[PDB]
């Protein structure tokens, strides 16, 4: 937790009143991803996403909220809302963790997202939270 992330987390609570466990910085897309407790996402977003907007203005970046979970399958389902997750497989060899997410043939496209947008955000998040160095949609 860098001092920068610390600030981000501080402002998150000051604006929304909700506590952010972690804030994953995504410079490649000028985006901050706040991790909140189960069932707290709606409170963090606010009526009409008004809090998301105030945070964007306060922090100068696009804001995203995801509910944290120590359970991998759960947080994966949270990371891919628009898709149905059938199963996940964590393959570890020599300390290298790889995660294979199983979706339906049809849902496959939406899983990865355009430009792999979705698979990339997850890889970013699982990397910082679970040591996963690679995510794959199957």
């Amino acid at each position: 937790i860098t001092l920068e992330e610390l600030r981000y987390i501080s402002v998150f609570h000051s604006i929304t009143g909700v506590t952010a466990y972690r804030c994953i910085v995504d410079e490649e897309n000028n985006r901050l991803i706040f991790l909140v407790s189960e069932g707290e996402a709606g409170r963090a977003i606010g009526r009409g996403g008004r809090l998301i907007k105030l945070l964007r203005e306060a922090l100068g970046k696009n804001i995203e909220v995801v509910e944290y979970s120590s359970d991998l399958e759960r947080i994966v389902k949270n990371l891919f809302p628009g898709v149905k997750i059938e199963s996940i497989n964590v393959r570890e060899r020599n300390g290298v963790k790889q995660v294979v997410i199983k979706v339906s043939e049809d849902d496959k496209g939406a899983a990865i997202g355009k430009g792999g947008k979705n698979v990339k955000r997850a890889r970013l998040v699982l990397s910082k939270l679970f040591g996963v160095e690679k995510v794959v949609i199957r």
